[PDB]
């Protein structure tokens, strides 16, 4: 079969005015041929565009590319990953519905789930999804959705997607997986039984750290139509320029991910053997609890992972004396990022959830870029071996 | 004090590397000097940036421009006017609360209020808000908000914002006003007593028809923080490039609006005197019901208005034989747009609500651009006399 | 209005898009070998490569082509890209060029340093006197280059008068109309052969893109220009072309307020005690007013004025709250500059005096702010 | 020694408002603090900006990146490769000066050298530069410059850059090398004795087929100042937006070139063993004349090469029946391009020069992208094996 590198470099669809690169449709509205042709496009009949919020050609191009790696019925682009998460949950969940979600999630996902959803009459439970039995125990007659991050931000906690999918399929609950950390190159949730696969495009998919974006993919046509229906009213849209950049960045995704995976594994192997390091939470290491599920359900690993220092001051010493790694939040960028979860990405997370995640000031999160691995390792080495 | 033209041309803020034009900050994340400096910003102390979703310098520049015209404590930019509307309502409204909204609104605003809000346990009533005592009768103990469009899409129906604001202040409810149609140049809702003033930037504020965006401005610092706290999780953001283009477009807004207003008035008066036109729904016309309310509360008028034809076939012939006007949805663009509400912008609106709005197959909506008035009038004259 | 023409340009919509798409592409696809071969030979419609032609860029070119009344227009990466392409495409070894003594700094740099390196004889003379153009004439004179009103002194030249001399003696007339814009100055309708602009200024008007455009009277001349651009390589970027076309949408409207603002400012400065001389082509005091009044349908907002001393000029320029100390002109906001030590600092010491540039001269570019706000900003700086 | 992947991902210079990605300075002019501060910057004193034509921060960031791989004193970015070629030649050559240039050059370079330079009183001779003795024989007392393309567009003809450099150094002539076909990753002319190394950034460096651009680098500070002095007058500038994209595209240059090189070699080796193909002109093959010079003087190979079919109609049949490869001009793009030199890129070159270059209607130029090589080979295979 045709390789994914070829698939991404050759998206389906006609060229516009014979242009090799797909044009940036920096426009708000579209022109109608006639009143009937305009009336029909609102009804759903005929091919063409109306208004960029409903559909934009360069945006739709990016959606097609994502839809093609995911193996979905359709994809929806968003202004942010949080736009994707809101439109993948609130498009389906309503007053009286129950949501089971992982206890270890991205900071703002926790914020959306614990603060905003309960205000909308939606029952939410944060559950350890590494254990399928805990997921079964939390299940209720009104359970409509299970939301998973695996490997989780930032602890790399592994969940049994395949096993949970079964329970979701038997009981009529929609399974949504956030696969941001791994990318659609190595994790394809819809193959594992999930109903909706989503990403923060801001991270690996774009990879260049210059755009905030989100994407959501559905196994079903009805489900993607509902997501786009919600997006129409909620209004989280990917800009034409941002879509152009994301598609462009995605052109090199497979090879970037290959280097990410290998760099990340080598950095983690180096850290785990280092005197100053207590523990390394990389899902590709044999020492890691959820390794056997991760290697079975994914075809590779992302390069973002967590590790434990002997103290906060030691962690502070490492982070502030690096010359290649740059101290900043976010991840999945071409260059290596480094961050302190306890006081940055997960400072807003309540300590009730903080303890069980479980994030301590000794922890450092690293997102290994595509720089020569030896340069990255040497940079960490000299910082770890300071006076 | 500076004039509106000068204020928008010289926005408050520092120059970046002595750059005359403000740089497009096409970035996702930002760097930290130290752990403490990064940890501080998340709290947040005191000056600096973290991540574009939380704050982007180019986006913030546009936000401050809108804040200066509205007379607000702060403004938040969005990826769409719908992003602004959702964030201006769902940030405050929760399960068990009650919203009163105008019966005539933009199509997707009707879609948002009728479909999605009741799913979140929010009570919504669509009420004729041109009558103030009708809002008082629709009131409940759990009423937390009133939402208004004045002039409303597409009928140009006018609401007494100042009068409704008094009711909202006395009874503990917020007043949110969609001022897309008139722009902040002519309509400043926060001066009329409203709590939140929002726009579809995609329309007049940008004015060049090349970007989708929204903005919301709050009277109090607490409300705008809550709005931005919602945007943080909801995720409707304005792209750095779009922020650059919106700010750029807003540079000529005052002079564009002045021409929009004058053009829209002459075109409406031309249509009113024409024998093939039943009625023209322009808020600046003496004949229009609620003209006096619009005259006192607004300093000018938008260029988007509705009018009635003899039949559907007559409307069809007009829209399909224009050479200058472009048949397309949207409004507030530099060139002239024309649209059919019944089967386009307000086609997804439930036929129950479409009846109360007064939207018929004979009605045509025009958005008069900044072309020469005589070119637009002549284009209409040619199409009408076939 | 010209506005209607600019808002509704010639051409077909792309996938029904209201705004013309940004063709951020390098190359284009072919249906077959024959179709691709044909386009390289000029047969059929379509595109090959962005340097040869870009749809977004061509859309801007056609907007300029309409207002200028040209056979064709070519966009460039800079005004200097337009200037050098409008001269070095025609001038060759052994040719002679007569150019105005007062030109933009880098246009002087081009003509004085680079042009004579290519075997092109260049003389800079006073083109405000038409009889002086006749005296500078040589048997090998192939081109006259003009700039009216000139940067920065606003020195007006009789374009139609010089055009007659050029036509009779077989020479091209190139006019830099940056200072006035195609709204008010249309050189091709005064008998000029080539009309060019620094789009960076009024045409774009938003001070966020560098670009140039050149419009030719004949189809052969623009083909020569585009043939030169193909090899020289000064191209307008697709994004920049998008921004320039977008900026052009408000051009006539911006120029109306530019003209009126610049006039009221100059009239204020002329009656002010601290100002010796004001060089605005719209003022009746200005020497070349009669020529400018008849040849142009309006005036730009960039002009020059004389202070008592350099210290007084420094005091004025460094205390403005609204106006900005910056080079460039034709922006929506008001810019201020000092020619002797900035724009015309590189201009040779002998051409410096022929132009009449002194350390006392201050150049202002009046934007589209409220007239009273800019006048008040100048008023407080000239007194406090 | 720090690897080039790391170098390109971590360019020197300060971050702007703590922004991770370098901002797009979409501006015309810059503000001054005082009259003297503005006067000094024109005089050359102080830091740093005045007007985008003289210097744009975004553009200078890209120039910095190119300067870093090249090992130059400075770099200048342009609106096109032809902008770079003109400014590297016409910035130094005046009437009475003599230029020696390769006989096999890019189409428009031939146009510039044949049509425009002679009009400026500059003597030009197109010479076979694969033979050092022919370069020596063509030499004159007024010879000021030698311009080389190696491997040449499109025949891939190899020139002895090192050997020609010596002659240039001994006789006081600048050596200028166009290294577009190979990229700075594999060919660094300044290490070989060239004075100026230039690229069409439109090709490999940007790599994404969305930007037209050029860059020129000099060994000497005076020379790059002269090039920039010409640029401000001639007017070929890189747009801030284009600069942003080129820097972005350059982030992944080393890894893209790794795949280009290996893909290109595998495609060439497949074509050479195929019965329909008469000859393959890839500089990395042992059969190719000048392979020994190429493998010594370069660190790798580009993926653009030319091959001979049995007929024009056979060439037509191949080019017009590909499903992955796209029929278009240009090269060095992320996806595979294909064109016909005799009727396309080199249809404008005079017949006396085209016969000298060896371009016949049987020839096909392929620019191998970063698609899975087996997919590329399979696409060519089915097109070659048609009924
Ligand atoms: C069907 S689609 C179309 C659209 C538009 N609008 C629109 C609007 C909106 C939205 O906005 P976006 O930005 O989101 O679009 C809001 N509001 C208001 C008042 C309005 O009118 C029209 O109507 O035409
Ligand atoms: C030294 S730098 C400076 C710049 C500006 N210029 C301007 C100009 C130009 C330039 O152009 P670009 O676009 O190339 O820049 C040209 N021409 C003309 C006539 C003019 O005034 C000024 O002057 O300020
Ligand atoms: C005819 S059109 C086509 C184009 C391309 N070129 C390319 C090139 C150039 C150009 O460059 P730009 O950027 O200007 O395009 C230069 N050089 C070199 C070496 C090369 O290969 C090809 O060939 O394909
Ligand atoms: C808490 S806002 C910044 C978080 C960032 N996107 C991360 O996951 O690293």
């Amino acid at each position: 079969a045709q390789d994914i590198t070829t698939t991404l470099l050759h998206p389906k669809g006609d060229h516009v005015l014979h242009s090799h690169a797909y044009p940036i449709f920096q426009t708000s509205t579209f022109c109608f041929d006639s009143t009937q042709q305009g009336a029909d496009l609102f009804m759903g009949k005929g091919e063409g565009h109306i208004y960029s919020r409903l559909g934009n050609p360069t945006v739709e191009q990016f959606e097609e590319m994502v839809c093609s790696i995911e193996g979905a019925a359709g994809s929806a682009a968003f202004g942010s990953g949080m736009g994707a998460i809101s439109s993948s949950t609130l498009a389906f969940l309503q007053k009286g519905d129950h949501l089971i979600a992982g206890d270890t999630l991205y900071g703002c996902t926790v914020s959306l789930f614990t603060h905003w959803l309960p205000r909308f009459g939606i029952e939410v439970d944060l559950i350890d999804t590494s254990d399928v039995e805990k997921v079964k125990a939390a299940w209720k007659p009104n359970t409509k959705m299970v939301y998973l991050e695996s490997p989780a931000n930032p602890t790399c906690k592994v969940s049994d997607i395949k096993g949970i999918a079964v329970v979701c399929h038997e009981r009529g609950a929609r399974l949504v997986v956030d696969a941001t950390f791994t990318s659609p190159c190595f994790l394809k949730p819809l193959e594992l039984g999930a109903d909706i696969a989503l990403h923060s495009v801001s991270k690996y998919i774009n990879g260049h750290g210059d755009v905030i974006g989100g994407v959501s993919s559905a196994k079903t046509a009805e489900d993607i139509a509902t997501i786009k229906f919600y997006r129409k009213d909620a209004g989280s849209l990917m800009a034409p320029m941002d879509a152009f950049l994301c598609a462009r960045g995605m052109k090199t995704l497979p090879i970037r991910m290959q280097i990410h995976m290998e760099n990340g594994l080598k950095v983690a192997k180096f850290l785990e053997q280092h005197e100053k390091i207590v523990k390394v939470n990389h899902p590709g290491l044999e020492s890691f609890p959820g390794h056997d599920i991760a290697k079975k359900q994914m075809t590779g690993y992302g390069s973002t992972f967590l590790f434990e220092m002997k103290s906060f001051e030691a962690a502070k010493k490492l982070m502030e004396h690096l010359k290649v790694c740059t101290l900043a939040v976010s991840l999945g960028c071409v260059d290596t990022l480094i961050e302190h979860p306890a006081s940055m990405t997960h400072a807003a997370v309540p300590e009730n959830i903080m303890r069980k995640q479980g994030i301590t000031p000794e922890l450092v999160r690293i997102s290994v870029g595509i720089e020569n691995v030896d340069d990255i390792i040497a940079d960490l080495k000299q910082a770890l071996e300071l006076w």
